[PDB]
């Protein structure tokens, strides 16, 4: 629901890449905890002498793990001063990368780098370099005739770790939405340059039809590309019951940056079953947070279709309305900063994002504390 | 080979400190890929606001990962620009630190931290802080009338894997040494540094009694406290056949640094075999260094108990002697960076360090690019 643009189209995400103080080991955290799998690698032993790369992957998802390999880098040093480990850039897929970059300078987004299309034995892909909030970037991917792995200059994984093998895999499919936090009266200019440079649109869900702010502590604005694959809710501090964890995560970050990004399944019960064996550690839920939800559920039109006490035994979140319902758990954040974590969804006719279950785990929490 | 100091005493390695960029899943390596296990943490949730420092435990080796919690952090922060990851602080439990310190002081020693006093609801436990070479640290422990399970200011984990209980047992029991590395005619200095302001003694092997500089592209001196309990080599780059690994530390660290860890183990063959199911990567070994291992051993005097196919496989290294033989095998560093790597070795009547391994290493790989043609 919008309004087709010229040329191009952002078909979906490619790949986030982190930029971490140790690719070799921070790729087997998110291999061994995670589910993912070594796709590619670049570094030493390829020919790039100044960077590193661990590429992973699972299902669609694509995460890219880098590091520096010389001292004394200052951009790549720099951001893991302010920032720690964290997501540096998020890349889109594209069909017309030139028109793409050609209409964002036309509206005023800066270039960090211009198209340039790299080779090799299996074709030639574009790339071109625009820049979001904080120290994030976008970098945009154009296949022109490429059948290779992943991307050109890249070769297969340094090392076939034999652990993940004899693993349970987490059904974890594609990225959802990825969240970027802003300080505040950033929200609107963040936003806007997703709206006027790239030709996104603004996204509604039921999240956007009442006021969860008290209980939030956020104001949230999703921004989408055209044929809405690529949902990206961008967030700013408000008044709320609570400490604001956007403010608090501006605070640890030293600026704007990636929250947490969304992994969807299809498959949420094995998923948390198995993320669980491996080792990865999520946010604890009191039980009176699933009393509470059987009482809901009789006078709810829908009906959850997964065992629900599979669901307290794993700690999984609820979120309905008159149509739909999803489900939804966050992890321990992924580093020792209250900064990035991450999250599992699946849905079940709700294109929601959870907004009601902030005041759920509220009032969860309250009678635990009253009681 | 030594002389009695008046007072003052060197127990063993306590810890090792790495200050790495995130602490949470540096600790999740060394127990997923090592064989650790979390022992303490302090952090956001104990007290701790600035830095968050993890404390895992395998046998006698206990690694603390540490990283910083704020943004701006300068000594943490230019410190994993400069390193990467890497060691920060090679500890010692002490008795008498107190005048450890003054002596350390009279030689001309750096005291980063003059000794002070934490407590516990489980004792006291005083520390100090001296700098050596690069920015690597040495920090004392003299536990008075300590009974906690690890040091005041700690508390629990801060969070149980449930997948490490059900992982194979790595068999790793206590440091072995700690190498560190220095620029070119540095090594002396940094060896002296111990000697003068620590009164260490120098270390005597079966490697010192030869020239292996063209095999090993390094000059070694091994510094180690009176009763050698702790045994710290220190190397400088050295012409060699080929470029030298302490150049290409030097390089990619910036300047001095701790080289490699060694852990000892009783039982080197279940312990990379067990490491290997874990994920840990060693370094490649050809088929030749074993053709030519059976070869040697018929004219040697020892033999070895373990079994030969067992090490051709998890490709641990053999160096004997006249009177002994060690199994030591070193894995492939725990960075891109080629700076820090991890040994583990196994002893059986040898005090040595491996030093003969460089030119049997070398042989092995002559005659398979020989021979592959
Ligand atoms: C249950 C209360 N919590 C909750 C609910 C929804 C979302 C969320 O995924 C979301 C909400 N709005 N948008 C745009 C999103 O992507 C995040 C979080 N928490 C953060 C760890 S939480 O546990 O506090
Ligand atoms: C097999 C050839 N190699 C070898 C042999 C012995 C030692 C060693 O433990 C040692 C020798 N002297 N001192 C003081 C030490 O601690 C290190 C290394 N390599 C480095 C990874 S190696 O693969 O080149
Ligand atoms: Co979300
Ligand atoms: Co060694």
């Amino acid at each position: 629901k919008g309004a087709k643009p010229e040329r191009g189209r952002f078909l979906h995400f490619h790949s986030v890449t982190f930029w971490v103080g140790n690719a070799k080991q921070a790729a087997s955290f998110y291999c061994s905890k995670m589910g993912f799998e070594p796709l590619a690698y670049r570094g030493l032993e390829t020919g790039s002498r100044e960077v590193v790369s661990h590429v992973i992957k699972q299902g669609k998802i694509v995460f890219v793990l880098s590091s520096a390999l010389n001292p004394w880098n200052k951009e790549m040093g720099d951001h893991l001063v302010k920032h720690g480990d964290g997501v540096k850039d998020i890349a889109f897929e594209v069909e017309d990368c030139d028109y793409i970059v050609q209409k964002a300078r036309e509206r005023g987004a800066k270039i960090m780098r211009e198209p340039w299309v790299e080779q090799d034995k299996f074709g030639k892909v574009k790339f071109a370099v625009l820049q979001t909030y904080g120290d994030t970037t976008h970098t945009l991917v154009e296949k022109m005739n490429y059948i290779g792995q992943f991307l050109p200059g890249y070769e297969a994984p340094a090392f076939m770790d034999p652990l993940l093998p004899k693993l349970p895999k987490c059904s974890l499919e594609m990225i959802d939405h990825i969240v970027g936090n802003q300080p505040d009266q950033e929200m609107v200019s963040a936003s806007e340059w997703y709206l006027k440079n790239l030709q996104f649109h603004r996204f509604w869900s039921v999240d956007d039809t009442q006021v969860h702010t008290e209980y939030s502590s956020l104001r949230s604005i999703v921004v989408a590309n055209y044929e809405e694959s690529i949902k990206m809710p961008i967030n700013e501090p408000a008044p709320g019951k609570k400490k604001s964890q956007i403010q608090e995560y501006v605070d640890y970050n030293g600026g704007a940056g990636v929250q947490h990004i969304a992994l969807k399944t299809e498959d949420i019960i094995t998923a948390i079953r198995h993320l669980r064996e491996r080792g990865l550690e999520f946010l604890s839920v009191p039980s009176t947070y699933y009393k509470q939800l059987r009482e809901k559920l009789k006078t709810a039109k829908i009906k959850v279709k997964e065992n629900i006490d599979a669901l307290e035994e794993l700690k999984i979140l609820v979120d309905y309305d008159e149509k739909g319902y999803l489900l939804q758990i966050f992890t321990k954040p992924v580093q020792d900063r209250p900064t990035l974590f991450l999250e599992v969804i699946q849905r079940h006719n709700h294109q929601g994002f959870g907004a009601g279950n902030f005041n759920s785990l509220f009032k969860a929490f309250e009678e635990e504390q009253n009681l």
